[PDB]
């Protein structure tokens, strides 16, 4: 048994009735419990994430099967058997909190590893590529895909306008409009790092790496019809599924694989290996097994742990570095930037975001300082040998720059259509039919000029792809061939 | 033709490429356009409303048919033909911003009248009563109805626990579980002030008043099955429907009626006329036509106008005053309170919230001061005849207090069951079948003890109601009768 | 030895140099440590208190000498020898952080008692009365006294405009323009609760109470000349003094006394005993010793503990209640209100604000949720016996209301001038001279009409006081006499 | 004559009395005017600037005397006679908003030019160099100089610890401990850009440029004793002086001069021309007159204009670019960053901050959206020829990068002591005496080892400097010599 109390620790005598002039009269201002309780209610909500607002979290463990020390000095990957606690959030992308989990979208796949050398965030999606290759375009891309700013309804005429005029999107669209654009749930779903990262070993040698998560539960996707049926009865089916699996003891798991490429292979390829619109051939750069992640624990409070969770691709640990990918480069900034807004200057003290590794630095103050700070010395250099010092063992590498000037210029070898054509041709006939069906339903009402340009981009990827789409939309494209 | 610019008004040379070390190198910190564009994008979102997060807005006009000067000095009601501009937001209640408009819930019906004596907000719902009668219970009621704080899914076991232990909810539930708990859209929907207010005329005479909005399009509802069919294909059907009606010139309208009651009828009744769990008899207190509101204009920007709209029941105008309704009394506080959090201290300067009537006072400063203030004098009293002064013509009435002590006590004659029974009996057989169906689907999984208490509360309302529900749920209630 | 780390727990390899293109080139965006460090630095500051911005804090203990159980059931006062931890903040009033502590002003004297029945804040000042008697005037009073909104300099012509037109200020100004308007430091200074409160014993019997703190170090003040001498060399002399006393083991202390008055004495006094412009006679209501507060510990971190401290007069504990004082009644609302803005919705979880008594309630979420919440049940009533419940032993009293209407009306017996005259006459000749000197220096540059009305108010208090001031200012008052 | 109104535009009937239970009872919650008025009062304050919190603003005009088109394509400098409106804020640095203007500190000298090609901020100080040369050290430097985080008093032992271990500070300290560390006021004060910037002309040719403002009122400094004598009687003397000059029509003015250096002079020098701890010789790089700025208009409201003013060194206009100065590079980020926190995401819409040039871009939403946005198209590229487009005529230059790796490394030729010695020797004997006097008063109580290292740094600058200081401090340095 417990007393209901105010926030001052005073027990509440009556949690039913406001304080009033007799039994039916108007209310008094001197009702601290009423005002405190309403005022805190009135302040429950914080801004939702600007994208990936709808999602679900769980905790688990990552266990290494094969040490990666030949390629990275990352502590959490150093030894067979080594276990690292994770927190993972899965999500949709475009619509707000409360939106259905039956909509076409990439799905987020964000993993926070609580390592002995700091938190490592691998902030992935299910699909292995992206629509754009420079962060400068992200707000434009997002705005195009978001509900129209007048109507509050998503409009394919808007996002296809953007995408058609951004032909580097063609590969991504060739995946997103497969039925893998609507995963069945968060467990039966792929995971990808998307970007090339740099792995640096004990000798200082660097390789490029890509990360892949393969679900133990296999990949299951929904057709448009299957998605509609689920939407009719449950707008939160994936959130429900994840919680329920774990509550029943049916823990979902993913194997982690990497591809590795020498830096020197840039020069021989017909694409830029750090263009995130590109994959790497699994023939030429085979998947290498790293380990397994198992999610086995629901959070205790959805708001405090899942809603407040903060991931950033710049949360890198020794041995794992950013590549020069210009999309990634902007992410390094945007995540901690948004999070200071969404969660507060001290968001890294919120429990789910705290490292297991010790934190010692000269930062101070900010809204909601809860950490009981002490001491006179908040500056370095200082004369005190016991105060925190820099540690040169933990310097990052020094990537070689191939450019000579500060420029705003597209990467060389953009090669916008080739891989989209390869993906198309890798599709089974059924999968090619689903792709065309899903494209057609999406494009059939868009502006004719934008429609034609979409067809043209897909035709440039593969003639049979473009032509099939034209046939299905009833567009004759002979005069242009 | 126009230049794309920074916020400093500098034209942007390249909105495609970040600034980098050659065409494929990493990105530079000296890229003001990138950082400004991403930093603003990173800050687009503000907290959603704590309830009624999902909604849609329109502008229109209200026109008086019958002047109401005999009963209220309210300027906007003073002459036949008098037109007042309005802004209206409709909404659901419980789920977040992107949630479906096919869920069971009261619907919000919030009308802002831009009058010559200030803005008047009549913050209504479709249903004419409420679940509770004291604001002190609102955060509890809401928390019970909201998604579970661990799972992020609404749980009938939690809200029926609260409602069954809060038997004054029995009338509301008798309406909410009719098919009117899912209006077909926002146009074919009832509107109600819910609370009793006080109207005061120019002689200082007071009457109790209730407000009712009657849709020109008629009232139409959805069965559970009809709602699921809509949900399968559109999770923003009501938002879509409202925008489309107005865009095509098919403007939805409502007629405004009032009921009027003398304060001296309190002892005539077997309920408290200011208990918002109660309606008033239309036989004994007939509906009196006031005028008609037509919605004829969509907003230009959903975020700036609909999302940032701020209504409060305390935005009262001379001649229209609060009643003593303890639920209403807390609303007077909570709305401006939550708005200062959600929107900023200066939220009343956001265009949609601005009065048409002049504003002049001694308030100053606060985040985002955009109004070009001037002058030395920001205090009253002062020696300057030209500075703003109080105007005693605009004093509010002085309601008589019947109580002689500051108390926390339930009203007398709560009468929790009788009107629920009267409503039940007023239903057609088809409507009674829908009600029992809807209740049964909602109750069939809840804790048995809570299920029995639900049945008991409805049985106390009407024996046939309670027994039918018991029969439909398979609960034998013989031992209690 | 300790590593300097990022907030992610990664050790820092170089805390001297930004990451750049060669040893002298421009900076890269991929410098997480730079950006994290700068971004936190960029967010150190929170809004200063709207008043009392300049101040200093210490911890200590309060020990009861005489148990007060005959007059209040307050747990912390229930037994001889009972010790309660305190946190105290002293302050000036009008000027910002960084302003000198040699300015004329009331001094704040805010004491937070960490009791077994919750936190109790007694938010006092040194001087025992106030300028105004209704909270509606507070922002006007403050705006008049604050630096002019154009010039950013305080202007006596502004505040004397307000004060002269607010004659209830006359008693306060007769204290504030004694040399007690500049205490020598925070230790050699009076403390006062200012308002009448209600004390309620275990039989439910109520008395009016006033609180007084008497410094063990004596009361010492500064002339205008002595203040200027200090100001030349130290603008934080009182903060310095407090810290230095405690660091040296010279702990300052104050004895707590109360005056007690029966509620029934209202009716035969020639002033309202709950008018905070009035004191109570120490002959007719003698001071009764309660106990002693000793300050013996400096905070570990000024920002986290002193700057973020939050006191409210509405933080009352069982047995101690507000009176009807209309000034106090607004304070009940304003403090938690401003603190939610200044510090966050969860400001009551900042360590210095946390009670020692357990907190258990159904509030949730809000910015910077750091408390590791758990459980499914965040609403009451609920079916669970183990969840927090109200406790009727802790209900507040039910004060009798003497009025029968909701009114806006000044109190009866305002008696604006009599106690100002009594205070004047109680001064020594030297003290009278200082008063007239201090007033003259303040008034000599104000608008002539305002200057005359000041003189008139002081003359109404005492004809010698007013005539001496008129003579000292060179104002001929013959035509009025 | 005007009515006092609420923010809803309703005239206030009584601005003196709260609404209460009779004339002397407690206050009612239903008092919208009370609550709105207090709640706005409660939210007046915003965070002060993290440095340069104390300051004062004025408006004026900058007129070109000599067109600079041969060296920069900057539009505001393109023609003799061309006039540009400015806003200027002057400041101290370390202490908070209300702190005295008599303290030793650089003084801020921030100029916003409202040009036809966007706002250009030149965010200078009076002194022409800085303490440090890499932004990564700025939070350390500041934290050392700021009041101790326990005591809230500045401690020379803390900042001398930092500075002695940061010997690049030696030049700066040799200026700051001259009497120029305390300017007499803001009019009789130097101004400096401090950094090297890049000027780029219409042919794309780049020169390095340094900016200097020369007061029409001449330079006047205060001794420590003169500063104390002013501090005794006025803590806002420089704010007062500036307002009062302009109010009287005695408008202060500064002539703007530049020095210009070819990029190729790098190897001609024994320092780095982009090391902000260095000046350039006026013999070798003579001052060239550009024009004159006159301040002639005080602001209408100090909060709205001066307090909410936002300047950033990254507010550059075509033809003026950042240099590679690593201090400046961090500033490019930190200002807008801090401003988003201090003022809100939309701070660029606060009137003082708004450009005169048109702003058109695809940014949207954020707290306090007041600008009446409209339209469907908030993304680029898009198919609409009338929507804003990039303009290649306004591309920035492409500076050449000399380094071939991403490094963290000190510049070559840091040369920490030579220019400090040159400055020392340039001082008159009276100025040298003041310097030694000021240093000795500052150093006499610091840790002996720190004190000796200070002496050593100054001795390395000039033997006579160091020896005189050692003598004055009573430190025997024979035996290090
Ligand atoms: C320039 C490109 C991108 C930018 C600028 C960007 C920016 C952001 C921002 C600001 C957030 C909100 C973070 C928060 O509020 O905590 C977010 C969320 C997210 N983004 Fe990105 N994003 C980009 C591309 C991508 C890519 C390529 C992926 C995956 C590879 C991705 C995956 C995610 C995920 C999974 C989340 C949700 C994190 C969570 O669960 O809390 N984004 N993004
Ligand atoms: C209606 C009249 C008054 C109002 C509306 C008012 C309002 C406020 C507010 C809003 C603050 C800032 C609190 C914070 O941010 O934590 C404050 C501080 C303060 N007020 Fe008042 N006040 C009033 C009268 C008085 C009176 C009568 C006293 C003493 C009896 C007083 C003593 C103080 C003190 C000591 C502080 C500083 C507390 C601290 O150390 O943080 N005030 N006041
Ligand atoms: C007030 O909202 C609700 C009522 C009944 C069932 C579901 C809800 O979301
Ligand atoms: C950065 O300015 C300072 C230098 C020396 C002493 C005090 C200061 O605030
Ligand atoms: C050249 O060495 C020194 C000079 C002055 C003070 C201390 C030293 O170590
Ligand atoms: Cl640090
Ligand atoms: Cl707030
Ligand atoms: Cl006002
Ligand atoms: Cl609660
Ligand atoms: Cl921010
Ligand atoms: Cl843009
Ligand atoms: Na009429
Ligand atoms: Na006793």
């Amino acid at each position: 048994h417990k007393n209901l109390t105010t926030n001052q620790g005073v027990p509440v005598g009556d949690n039913q009735n406001s304080r009033t002039a007799g039994h039916r009269g108007p209310s008094f201002l001197d009702d601290y419990h009423l005002i405190e309780k309403l005022a805190h209610f009135d302040r429950e909500r914080i801004p939702e994430r600007v994208v990936h607002a709808r999602g679900a979290g769980a905790y688990g463990v990552f266990e290494v099967e094969n040490s990666m020390e030949k390629h990275t000095r990352a502590a959490f990957l150093s030894e067979e058997g080594k276990q690292t606690d994770v927190f993972v959030r899965f999500s949709t992308v475009i619509h707000p909190k409360g939106s259905p989990e039956t909509l076409r979208d990439p799905r987020g796949f964000a993993v926070k590893f609580y390592t002995e050398e700091g938190n490592y965030d691998l902030v992935g999606n299910n699909l292995p590529i992206f629509f754009i290759r420079d962060a400068l375009k992200f707000p434009d891309m997002v705005h195009s895909l978001k509900p129209d700013p007048v109507t509050n309804i998503q409009d394919p005429d808007r996002y296809w306008d953007f995408m058609t005029l951004t032909p580097e999107s063609t590969h991504m669209l060739t995946w997103l409009f497969s039925d893998e654009g609507i995963p069945a749930n968060y467990a039966e779903m792929r995971g990808s790092g998307v970007h090339t990262f740099r792995w640096v070993n004990k000798y200082g040698e660097t390789k490029y790496v890509k990360y892949h998560w393969r679900p133990s539960e296999g990949i299951r996707n929904l057709s448009m019809e299957e998605a509609a049926e689920i939407q009719a009865n449950d707008f939160q089916h994936a959130t429900r599924d994840l919680y329920d699996r774990i509550e029943k003891g049916n823990y979902p798991a993913w194997d982690l694989y990497v591809q590795l490429m020498p830096l020197s292979d840039y020069d021989e390829l017909d694409y830029d290996p750090c263009d995130p619109t590109k994959t790497w051939s699994e023939e030429d750069y085979p998947l290498q097994k790293v380990g397994r992640m198992t999610l086995n624990r629901n959070p205790e409070n959805f708001f405090a742990e899942t809603e407040q969770a903060a991931f950033t691709p710049s949360a890198l640990v020794p041995g794992i570095e950013a590549s020069e990918d210009k999309l990634l480069q902007g992410r390094l900034f945007s995540y901690p930037d948004t999070q200071r807004h969404r969660l507060g200057a001290n968001y890294m003290r919120i429990p789910v975001n705290c490292p297991y590794a010790p934190v010692h630095n000269n930062q101070q103050d900010g809204f909601m300082t809860t950490t009981r700070p002490s001491g006179h010395i908040n500056y370095e250099p200082n004369r005190y040998d016991d105060q925190p010092k820099e540690n040169p063992h933990y310097k990052e590498s020094e990537p070689v720059l191939h450019g000579d000037r500060m420029v705003r210029q597209k990467i060389e070898k953009p090669n916008d259509f080739k891989q989209a054509g390869e993906k198309y041709r890798s599709y089974s006939e059924e999968e090619k039919q689903a792709l065309i069906k899903n494209l057609t339903a999406d494009l059939k009402g868009v502006n004719e000029k934008t429609k034609l340009l979409a067809i043209c981009n897909f035709y440039r990827a593969d003639e049979d792809y473009g032509q099939r789409l034209a046939d299905s939309l009833g567009v004759d494209i002979r005069s242009y061939l």
